[PDB]
């Protein structure tokens, strides 16, 4: 019970744009009350798998979300499916869906939701991939905690890129962050 | 220490001294995973020198140091630019009722990094990132982080702040990074 | 058993070039289902020690790695010496070799070894130090997992830059990554 994660397979559990288009691989892990967080993205289909801005100037960024409740399981409009978002055992998942996760959920002191208080950027994680495992195929990976509306807590990832890519696959290489668990 | 939290708290009450009293917020979270000390870090200006910047009219304003200085039982001394009013170990929200008196397992390792003498200084007792101000990903600035560096003290970590682009107007208010470094004990 | 390391001494324990001609420090410390990792080098003699690429255009590169067998154990053919890699025992090493540490291993799923398989870029991670901890000094570090032969396990760091030094000692400040576990 020390770690959510997605599994470490290349089966696809997420949509972008299309039904099952991805697969995200995100691992938390809980150190106390910070979290470990490992990260990486394949696309294998649709508008976001291989990025030609010759040919379409305008596909430069899309955005990933999980939506939590109270007890920190996911919101099946998330962005992740929930059929394989679990704790760990070897290299799956416990048989049954996880009921509380609230210490695995960024804290609402440090990451709080919109209001018209100043919003701080404190709440925002800031990393570069590269597509291809390639050094001169950078894209921006901007995590942002407790933003979204319709849920308790919220973790989003963000990518995008400034270059003018031709025919470039989008999979990533893997970043690590961490954040302030709640409890 | 085994698996506990030390830290700032995660409000917004500024707790630090840069150029004038209470200046800003810094907010930094060290968590001890055995050999290694987690640390996540950013900061807030609310006022004074640092608060908002501007190159153009101040254009060799481009660097700040926030110091933290520690004795022999890993105790914060009164004379860092953070406040020990609110630095102890975590308990819910905020902290423990006790002002801590052991912190040893949450210091930066002295081989590893040791004080300043005149045999060579080594690189590895560096960390940089970069942090993001107000959130936009064009208004990057450098934090350098560095162990066991200051004098009057035992151990320390001090985060030296700096900047390259020349801002106009500019919060000084940051994204959040991570790190890690090697503990004592 | 939490902590794989080298030692934070500064006598040299790798062979890049030649014999012993630096001294790489690793620290591997598990938090169950990730490791994490921090690492730095000082390159004390031989052709990498100062770089001069106005006299050695060509020379903007090298690779460490550490190959391990189906327990965890470090093998021979890594440039890092078997007589200095052990767990943590104080500020020292325990005085015996140790015989498994397959816990701290780069899980083969993430991270599979090469084959005719589509291969994916998240066995990868990118970061960038710093020489001689001046800002203006960058190096590339490349760390990927599990891509080289005669193992079962491998870690490997690629150290590379794009700039034109002229008489700079190859000595870095520290990044750290984290990566998924095999067991
Ligand atoms: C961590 C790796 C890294 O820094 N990559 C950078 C890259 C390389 O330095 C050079 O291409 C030499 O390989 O240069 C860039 O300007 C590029 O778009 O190509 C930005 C990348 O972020
Ligand atoms: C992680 C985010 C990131 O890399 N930001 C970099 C930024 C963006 O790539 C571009 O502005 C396109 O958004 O480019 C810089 O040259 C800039 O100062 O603008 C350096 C920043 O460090
Ligand atoms: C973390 C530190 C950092 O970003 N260093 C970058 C450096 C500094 O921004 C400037 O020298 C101003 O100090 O600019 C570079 O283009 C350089 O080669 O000099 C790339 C470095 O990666
Ligand atoms: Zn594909
Ligand atoms: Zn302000
Ligand atoms: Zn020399």
């Amino acid at each position: 019970t020390r770690t959510l994660w997605t599994t470490p397979d290349t089966s696809p559990n997420c949509t972008i744009a299309q039904d099952k288009d991805s697969k995200l691989t995100l691992v938390l892990t809980k150190c106390g009350s910070q979290i470990l967080a490992n990260v990486s993205l394949i696309v294998v289909a649709g508008k976001y798998h291989i990025i030609n801005n010759k040919t379409n100037p305008k596909i430069k960024s899309f955005t990933i979300k999980l939506l939590f409740n109270k007890n920190g399981v996911l919101l099946d409009n998330s962005n992740l499916g929930k059929a394989y978002w679990n704790f760990r055992s070897g290299n799956s998942n416990v048989s049954t869906a996880y009921e509380k996760a609230i210490g695995f959920m960024p804290n609402l002191v440090a990451y709080p939701k919109p209001s018209n208080s100043k919003k701080y950027a404190r709440d925002i994680v800031y990393g570069t991939i590269y597509l291809g495992g390639k050094p001169d195929q950078p894209a921006v990976i901007k995590t942002t905690f407790n933003q979204e509306t319709g849920c308790e807590y919220s973790i989003t990832f963000n990518f995008s890129w400034s270059k003018t890519y031709e025919n470039v696959e989008f999979e990533t290489t893997s970043f690590t962050f961490s954040y302030i668990a709640q409890e």
